[PDB]
């Protein structure tokens, strides 16, 4: 069901949360080789999550589930914000700009923390 596919996508999301927090520790500790690998892993988790979210939205649309479509449109818009911040963080790491990497890291945390009540609303809506 779309609801079980949402639980799967949510789990991939939570894996990224786990990897992100680990990477943050590695950044603070100055273990740049670890950070590089965690950024690669996160890129792959965000790309997967983004694809699953699109399949859930398309399915809600085909099902005529107007409320779920509304919430998923809002949630996926916010996802793209996160993706843009992530991609800026990755570029800051490439460029050796630790000040920007810090800034983007904190912003990505607040953007994700903000979009949690909505994530929980979508679970119930599908």
């Amino acid at each position: 069901s779309v609801k079980s596919e949402y639980a799967e996508a949510a789990a991939v999301g939570q894996e990224a949360v786990a990897v992100f927090n680990t990477m943050k520790a590695a950044f603070q500790n100055g273990d740049k080789e670890a950070v590089a690998q965690y950024l690669a892993r996160l890129a792959s988790l965000y790309t997967r999550h983004e694809e699953l979210l699109n399949r859930i939205l398309e399915k809600a649309r085909r099902e005529g589930n107007k409320e779920a479509v509304t919430l998923m449109n809002e949630f996926t818009a916010t996802f793209q914000t996160g993706k843009s911040i992530f991609n800026a963080m990755v570029a800051a790491f490439k460029n050796g700009d630790d000040d920007s990497f810090e800034s983007y890291l904190q912003a990505l945390e607040k953007v994700t923390a903000k979009g949690e009540t909505l994530a929980d609303q979508i679970a119930k809506a599908l």
